[PDB]
Parts: structure tokens; C-alpha cells; sequence
């Protein structure tokens, strides 16, 4: 397989020293292999709150509407666990109505402040979805600030160009990180 | 089949104050006739910026990328004039790909800064979209303040509920309209 190399460009919204730093994360946790089908992207956001803080709302993976757009609801069974291999079922706003995409817990680390999660069934052109979010703490100058970064790789359907697909992804992405930083900011 | 009546509810963003200024604005630009499979609501945004700049951005029919998300181009016609009947093509970034509607200028209005337009064509669930964008200007501890006001009539799908119709439309006219903030700001 062929595999990222999201270390070697600064994604914007951060700077050359802030990303220095955060090179071993990316190489760390956001490298996915990569099929002829496939594309991926690394995104970035600084947000002005303790990584704590921001730990506290990404980790919680039964509640993603709380710092997500387009979701109408998230459900997870009666005996949900925290844990690796937990599922959720994701009911979106788009129009069709009230569509799903089942999702799988695939990280959980408190000690590093890293989660993930790969869309495992629903319908929908996003196939293969997977997705890590890492929290960083800074202590920069009035905040602890935090860097998020989150990264994916998808599926390009037949039809589609890797540059569309990858340009609705990060549009999503994008827009979800800015409420992250209204929640985040109390 | 009756009329919109968004002069009745303050939209959020707004003060009471504020809104008595507008409500003459919003029953003469900002009412639709609703049939029974139709829905409608109003939005307000706060802007701090000159109005006239504001304006000059949401004026330009020919390129709503500038001001809209999830918009990959927009193309006229060689004899485009920006003039009451005349029509765009919208590329939409969807992962579909490059989805296309079709949109006509239904009002230009330089002396009162409204404008607005209605979809006359595409491949998409929002059937006979109609929406109207006027501009307010209000001097705010000497320095001016804009509140703009977007507003849109839609029919709903069948298998649609009108709230779900609703939750997409709004969901995406407030997030074009932060992008239309950090644009006016900058
Ligand atoms: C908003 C939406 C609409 C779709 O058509 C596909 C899907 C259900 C995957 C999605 O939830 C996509 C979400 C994305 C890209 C990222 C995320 O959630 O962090
Ligand atoms: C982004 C997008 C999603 C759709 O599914 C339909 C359509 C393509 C019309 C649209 O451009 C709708 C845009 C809206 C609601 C308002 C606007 O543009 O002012």
C-alpha cells in the first residue's frame, strides 16, 4: 500500500513553529493507507480553551451533535460502553429525510487525548469513511490553546474526482471545527 | 394558500428595538405566498461592517461562492447584465459531484440593498426555492452596524417532514451567513 505524508505540508490555520511540534502526532495517528480509490486529508483548528476542555466535548462519542452540524440526533444501544468497538447510529440533515450512517468506535486514548471512528454502514457516497481527532495542549499565552487535528480517508465513488470528494470532506470538517470553537469558548 | 407572516417573530440575532426598525422591510420584501406543501423562514445575521460593504458583496449575482459555501463555480452567459430575469449556473460541491441548479435574479435593488432570486432549474430536493437577502444599516456607538436579513420559501418532498426541510435550509442559509461575516470583517 501506498500511505500519507500530511507531516510534510502545514495545513492553514497554524503556524510553521505550532506545526513543528505536532509533526510526530500527525506521523503518529494521522497516517491511513491510501488505495488508487482513495483520498485523505489533514485539517487543523486553534481554539482559545484548555485541551481538557476540548478533550472533554471530542471524546464523547455518543454525542457528536454537540459539535457537529447536520445531525439530527445520535443513538447508541442501552448497554453502550465507552470503549473500542462501540457503534452509534448517526441520523443526518440533508433533505431525504432523516438519513443514518452507522459508525464504530475505533480509538480511545485518554493519556495522548486521541479518538476515531470509521462509518461501518448507511447510505450514502461516502464509503470507507475512518477519522482521527487528537487534542493538543499549548500553553499559549492566555490560554492553554489547543490544536485540533483531524484527518480522514474516504472512498472516491465512481464518478466522483479526488478533488471533489476531498473538497466536500474538508468543507464539512472545517465547518464542524469552527463549532467546536464556539463550544469550546465556556 | 396563504401568506408568510415573518413580520409577527423577532428572528434570533435580533434585538426588539432592532426589529421594529425592520418589520416595514420584512412585509414588503420578506413575504411569500405558502401553499400547503410549502415552507418558509427568516434569518438575521449582525455584521460589524458599513452596510455599503456588506452590499457590494451579497450584490454580485454572478459569484455567490465568494459569499456561499459548498459552491465549486459559478458560470453566466456572455451577455450576462446584472439585471432583474438574469440567470446563473451553480456548481455544487456534494460529492454527487459538481450538481448543478440553476437560479434567476428576481430583485436588484440598489436604493434599499435587496436582492433575491429563485431557482428555475437543477437536479436537487429543493423545488421552487425562492429566497430574498436585504442589507440594514444602524449606526452603533458611532460606527456602523449591518443586519441582513435572508429569507427563503421552499417546497417540502414528499416522505419530508416540514421540519426537517426546515433544519437543512436554515442550517445552510446561517452558515453561508458566517461566511458572509468573515468576508464583510476581514
Ligand atoms: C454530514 C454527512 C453527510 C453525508 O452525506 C455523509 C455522512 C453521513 C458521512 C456525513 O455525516 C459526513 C460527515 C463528515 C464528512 C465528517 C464528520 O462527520 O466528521
Ligand atoms: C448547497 C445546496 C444544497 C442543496 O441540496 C440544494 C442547493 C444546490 C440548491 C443548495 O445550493 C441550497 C442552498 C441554500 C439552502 C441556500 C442558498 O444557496 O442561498
Amino acid at each position: 500500500p501506498t500511505y500519507t505524508t500530511h507531516h510534510l505540508a502545514i495545513p492553514s490555520g497554524v503556524t510553521q513553529d505550532e506545526f513543528d511540534e505536532l509533526k510526530q502526532s500527525v506521523v503518529e495517528f494521522h497516517t491511513y493507507q491510501l488505495s488508487q480509490n482513495q483520498c485523505s486529508s489533514l485539517l487543523a483548528q486553534r481554539i482559545r480553551a484548555p485541551n481538557d476542555v476540548v478533550w472533554s466535548i471530542v471524546r464523547r462519542f455518543d454525542q457528536p451533535q454537540t459539535y457537529k452540524h447536520f445531525i439530527k440526533s445520535c443513538s447508541v444501544s442501552d448497554n453502550f460502553t465507552m470503549a473500542v468497538g462501540s457503534t452509534r447510529d448517526v441520523n443526518v440533515i440533508s433533505g431525504l429525510p432523516a438519513a443514518t450512517s452507522t459508525e464504530r468506535l475505533d480509538i480511545l486514548d485518554d493519556d495522548r487525548q486521541v479518538t476515531g471512528f470509521s462509518i461501518i454502514g448507511g447510505e450514502h457516497r461516502l464509503r470507507n469513511y475512518r477519522s482521527v481527532t487528537s487534542v493538543h495542549g499549548f500553553n499559549r499565552d492566555g490560554a492553554i490553546c489547543t490544536v485540533v487535528l483531524e484527518s480522514y480517508v474516504v472512498d472516491v465513488p465512481e464518478g466522483n474526482t479526488e478533488e471533489d470528494t476531498r473538497l466536500f470532506a474538508d468543507t464539512v470538517v472545517k465547518l464542524n471545527l469552527q463549532k467546536l470553537v464556539s463550544v469550546a469558548e465556556s
